[PDB]
């Protein structure tokens, strides 16, 4: 079948193949860099840049303080999108789907894989909490350090990740002419479908949309 | 007051000397691109990339499809939260605040002023809509831009714009050694305040956060 323009019909083998065209990108710095965007149950929306760490079958990895914003959110309302944009490529992903906490064991094993003063920095910053001014962390911080000199740096019990397990993934590609491709995937019953509606690896359905 | 580090003790005139910084840079090619999320009135999340057209005093200015899906989630839910993202910088701006949609006399303003392949774009793509492939979309492209020609392309009925009032805004600064910069604008009562939380422009109430 004289294909679309995609890779796989997986989503997730098709994320990586542009992930990885980004990460070989030199005009693109932070490649796993991804909008994460969450809601209340109540229906209030808010969002923030996040570094995606680690990805696959299970799903999308990233890491932040349960008691951060976000945590006190995805916590209440496992539900989660995520956006990523590669500007020099003029390529956008679109992730949706239910997140999923992660094991503290696993986040450990993580968390002590970082560099010492990430570690001791996730330590020192409550994060989400107020504070007086930029010393305070400088000071704190400095304290922290020749503490844990020589030591090991405990994962604070609020420090650890979520999963996003794809339900929904979206591949945009900007064209010079205006007309951008689209392409949704979305995991569909009917095991029978639109005209235009394909099959894809899994349960996985996709289709392209008018830009 | 040795003050923070801030240039304005409004959040707009914030945005306003950190856009134009943005758009100042040659690293950075669309300073005006957004991350928009918004949700169902359940607590279903979504983001998709946007171009910021316009703003000030009375919002952020932006304009889709009302029947795209961002559309029928703010109709039906008139909360938004924006992401800005200048990585060449380092920054990150977050807004959040109910949406109001635009006046259809102004987006039939800003509509005749867009390029004239970029209206019959906004005609041809019924946004959010099934589609065959990428052929489908040249040609109907290709007959409307003859309909067109020498002609006036009119604004599409379910074509306009909406503008988010800044409730909360957020300044990140990512520094080499991570203890990041962050201030947070809400507007608050208490005409009173903590020791740490400061008074902002307006009914602007400004405070630090550990990064
Ligand atoms: C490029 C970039 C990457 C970031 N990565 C993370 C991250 O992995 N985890 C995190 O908790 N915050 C990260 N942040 C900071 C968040 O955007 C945010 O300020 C913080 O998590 C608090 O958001 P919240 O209050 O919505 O929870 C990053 C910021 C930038 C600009
Ligand atoms: C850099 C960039 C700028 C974009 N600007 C807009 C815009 O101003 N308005 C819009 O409706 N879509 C814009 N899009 C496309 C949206 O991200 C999205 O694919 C489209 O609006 C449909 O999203 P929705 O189905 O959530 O409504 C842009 C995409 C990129 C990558
Ligand atoms: C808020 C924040 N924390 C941590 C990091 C990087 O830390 P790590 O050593 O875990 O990759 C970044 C990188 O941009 C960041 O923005
Ligand atoms: C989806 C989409 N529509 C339109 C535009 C630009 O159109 P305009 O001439 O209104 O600035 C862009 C620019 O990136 C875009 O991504």
């Amino acid at each position: 079948f004289e294909e679309t323009h995609l890779t796989s019909l997986d989503p997730v083998k098709q994320f990586a193949a542009w992930f990885e065209e980004a990460v070989q990108c030199p005009d693109i710095g932070e490649a796993n860099a991804m909008c994460l965007a969450t809601c209340t149950r109540d229906g209030k929306p808010s969002a923030r840049m996040l570094l995606l760490k680690g990805f696959g079958k299970d799903g999308f990895r990233f890491f932040t303080n349960f008691e951060s914003r976000k945590g006190k959110e995805l916590d209440s309302n496992p539900f989660a999108s995520l956006v990523f944009y590669w500007e020099p490529l003029n390529r956008q992903v679109r992730v949706e789907g239910p997140v999923k906490k992660l094991p503290e064991e696993e986040a450990e094993c993580y968390f002590h894989s970082r560099p010492k003063s990430s570690q001791i920095g996730a330590v020192v910053s409550h994060q989400s909490s107020v504070i007086p001014d930029r010393e305070y962390l400088r000071k704190k911080n400095e304290e922290l350090e020749q503490l844990y000199q020589d030591q090991e740096v405990p994962k604070p019990k609020s420090w650890g990740g979520y999963v996003l397990y794809p339900q929904v993934m979206e591949f945009w590609q900007g064209q010079t002419n205006r007309l951008h491709d689209w392409i949704v995937f979305r995991r569909g019953l009917p095991t029978p479908l639109g005209p235009m509606t394909h099959r894809g690896e899994e349960d996985w359905l996709y289709e392209r949309l008018a830009p």
